[PDB]
Formats: C-alpha cells, sequence, structure tokens
C-alpha cells in the first residue's frame, strides 16, 4: 500500500515563444491545491466536482484503454504502447497517432518557470475564461507528501482532429522517474484524457474528477489491485455510489454543508464497507 | 407565475401488507425543504434535498425523451392520465397492449400516512403484466433519508400550485418512461389530500433496472421542480427543449461532493464560496 502525489497538467502555450506544452493545473497531496495565474497555488480545500465532469468520466472510462503492469520506465515508451493500445482499441485512428506523439512528448514545464515565460494561455491540438476553482481560490509539497509515495499524472488536453474523446489509464509494473516529466516521487499511474470541443465537455474539470478520484482511497486500493477494466469501472461505480449531488438551492452555504454531514459520513461508512 | 414557493408531493406506486393489494403511498414531500414518511407514519425532520448521482443521472436521460404534456385542459386524474397514456402510445414510449394495467395501475387509491396505521404497512411492489402486484427481484436499497431523518404544512402560500410526482415499477415496460404535464388551469386532484391545486404533474414509470431506484428518480424530479428557476422555465415552457435546457441549466449548478478519506468538517466551508457561484450562475438565467 502506497500513499498519492496526483499532479495535473494542461496543453498550452506560453506567450513569450508561441510554443505549445504542459502546465501543472492542479495538485493533490492532502487535499486540491489550485495553480492560478502569476504562479501562486491557492488555498488547499477539497475536491468538488461539477456533474458533467464525472458523467463524461464514466463515459470515457466504460470504453477507456487500460494497460495494467506495463513494462515501460520512459515517458516516451508509455506514450508509445499508449497510441498504438489507442489503435488497437479503434479509440484513435492511425494518422492521428504521429501528432498525439509530438503532444505527449513535449516540454512538460512547471510552476517556476511560469515567470521565465512571463504568460500562459490555454490551447487547441490541431493537425500540423477562467476555471471556478481558479476564481474561488487563487485570487487571492516535499514535507507534505509521504517519504513511501508513488505519484500519479494526470495528462489533459484538446485535440481538434480527435473525433471523440478518450481515457488511457496506464499502471506502471515499477515506479519511475521519468527524465521527461519530473516529480518528487516517482510515477506509477497515469491518466490520459484527450479529446475534440464538446459539449458539457470541460476538460479541465475532467481532470480534476480523474485526479480526484485517483486521490480516493478505496478507488486507489482498487487500482493498484486491478487485474482489468472491469476492476476500475466497478470501482468508479462504488464512487459514484458514495458520492453526494447538492443542487442549487437558496439555503446559507455553511447551513447547506453542515446539515449535509450525517448523509456524508453515512456514505463514507457505505464507500469503506 | 409562482416563483415564491410550492408544495411537492412524491409517492410510489407500492403494496399494503394488509390485503397485498397494490396503491400508492406518499414517501416524501416539499416545502422548500424534504421531510421524508416513516414505516410507523410519522414524518421525518425537514432536511435539505440532497441527490444521488445515478438519479440525476438517469432523470436526464428519461427527460431527454420525456413525453410532455403542456397546458393541458383537464381537472382531474383521469383525464390527465387518460392524455398522458395517449401521447405515451403516440411517441412509442409504452405500447397499446400497457394501456389498460398502466390506467388501472395510475388510478389506483392514492393512500396517504393517515391511512398508513389502517393497512398493515407498505412495502416495495412491481406492476406484473396483469394487475397483481410482484415482489421486486433486484436487491432492494433501504432509504437513506428514512434511515438518517425518520429513525426517530403552514408553510405554503395560499396562492401556491402544488406538484405531484408518480414513480412506480412496472416489469412489462420495455425502458424507463417521463410524463411531464402542466395543466392549462390548476386543479385540485384526488392524489392529494392537501387543499393545493396541482399545476405540474411528474409520472415516472419503467422497469426493474441497475443504477435505477425510482424512489430516488422521484425525489431527484421533485428537487428539481422545488428549485425556483426551474419552476419559472417550466411555468413558461411552450416545447420540451425549453425544459431540457433548464434541466441542463439545473445539472450545470450542480454539485457533486465526493467521497473523502478525512471529513474534517472545516475544509468542507471551503465549498461555501463554491454553492454561492453556483447559485450566482444559476440565477443569471
Amino acid at each position: 500500500t502506497h500513499k498519492v502525489y496526483v499532479e495535473l497538467q494542461e496543453l498550452v502555450m506560453d506567450e513569450k515563444n508561441q510554443e505549445l506544452r504542459w502546465m501543472e493545473a492542479a495538485r493533490w497531496v492532502q487535499l486540491e491545491e489550485n495553480l492560478g495565474e502569476n504562479g501562486a497555488w491557492g488555498r488547499p480545500h477539497l475536491s468538488h466536482l461539477t456533474f458533467w465532469s464525472l458523467l463524461e468520466l464514466r463515459r470515457v472510462f466504460t470504453k477507456g484503454t487500460v494497460l495494467l503492469d506495463l513494462q515501460e520506465t520512459s515517458l516516451a515508451g508509455v506514450a508509445n504502447q499508449l497510441l498504438d493500445r489507442f489503435i488497437f482499441e479503434d479509440q484513435i485512428r492511425p494518422q492521428d497517432r504521429e501528432e498525439l506523439l509530438r503532444a505527449l512528448l513535449l516540454k512538460h514545464s512547471h510552476a517556476g518557470e511560469l515567470e521565465a515565460l512571463g504568460g500562459v494561455k490555454p490551447a487547441v491540438l490541431t493537425r500540423s475564461h477562467s476555471s471556478l476553482e481558479t476564481q474561488l481560490f487563487c485570487e487571492q509539497i516535499l514535507e507534505k507528501i509521504p517519504p513511501d509515495s508513488e505519484a500519479t499524472l494526470v495528462l489533459v488536453g484538446r485535440a481538434d482532429f480527435l473525433e471523440q474523446p478518450v481515457l488511457g489509464f496506464v499502471r506502471l509494473q515499477e515506479a519511475a522517474e521519468l527524465e521527461a516529466v519530473e516529480l518528487p516521487v516517482p510515477i506509477r499511474f497515469l491518466f490520459v484524457l484527450l479529446g475534440p470541443e464538446a459539449p458539457h465537455i470541460d476538460y479541465t474539470q475532467l481532470g480534476r474528477a480523474a485526479a480526484t478520484l485517483m486521490s480516493e482511497r478505496v478507488f486507489r486500493i482498487d487500482a493498484y489491485m486491478a487485474q482489468s477494466r472491469g476492476e476500475l469501472l466497478h470501482s468508479l461505480e462504488g464512487f459514484l455510489d458514495c458520492s453526494l449531488v447538492l443542487p442549487p438551492t437558496d439555503a446559507p452555504s455553511e447551513q447547506a454543508l453542515l446539515s449535509l454531514v450525517p448523509v456524508q459520513r453515512e456514505l463514507l461508512r457505505r464507500r469503506y464497507q
């Protein structure tokens, strides 16, 4: 059994060079901390999920490409095997493989490099508004991470060429320090969510949902012991069974969340049963 | 119209224990806040309506292909049932052979909490190809709200109009169906003991399916009706597309709280701005 550090990256371009790359969006250690503009992490908070993010997460996980016990120690090899499996399960077309590989092997720069760039803007991959969490918590690590920790990387991007959104779940045979993508702790799991623009599909929220799912203890244990996609799907159904949806109400916010405590406690009890 | 507050009643198609006879028993009621009915027949403490993910998922699925009777000119539940079944048949939702049993079931006795002591109790039931009740085959899940709020009406404004949500299970039905009815004139129906006129009527019928809890589906429909914005949109809806857009906006501002290992209850207060901002995006429509 291991703890987890989930890092969520997104496809952006810098302003200075106009070069496509991967930017950290949020990280999960014990609570979600989002990276706002000017390169400062926001106040830690629980991960809250939109309904559409979980709906689309289940939709892409049901048909998702899963590579359990994959023997690769580099991001290039993981991406190569993942794209081959994407072609094999008819997720992506063989013409898309080269451009998806070029996207997945870009520079994964970090928070400190944001000031070196001087600005970062979202992006859509091509052949050839601000986030709610950023608006609420970002308008204003190594010590926290346990030593026996295995990292999870969630890669999220939008590609115009892709005809449908695709999920790729990769579990390495052994944890690896990917020289392409540096993290405090070695990487074991890998989420890849790529897709065309689509209604009710916010890819940042999709990556948030995947990272929150990986942060959950029951699903993390199940994904460690999973030997097929069906076990992961069963764990996801259990995760959604114990999820609590809060509809829009006019009640006071603190009273609304305090009154949900008995029900959410019962749901946690059901989750750990 | 509306926009102040309404009374929503949810009733389930169940069978009593005295005669094993199918009927309708009220399961919950909404006056800005939900109360559930216990087995003993006493209503639980009012609480903010929390929804399950599957209930909203399946509510959207049945609403997208739902059958809508807007500005319907009937004042009785029999006429509403006849027109809804005719439109179900016209839209290829139910087969014409299902009409007799469905009309009988929809027009059965709508009992309330006062009658619950005279009967031997209420247990889950599924409508069969005939009128006979059948015990559910899938594993029945005891109600969460009954467990956490029941193990222990002057708020209605005079000008308000009620809403009735009917949920039932019939094994002969091919797929779950939704019937949304907005009456031309709000009328008192025999299904509600309270002297509040009924303007809206939700009918949710279907077979026993996994991840499909019909009590939770009715709770989701009643929570949707209890919301001010959707209620205004439903009053001003001239087509099913407007209702679908309102439900989509409702799900846009719905917040899902996933299970977590350690509930601190202090960092749960970090979801105050989330709820406030989602409500802000809701009321801008």
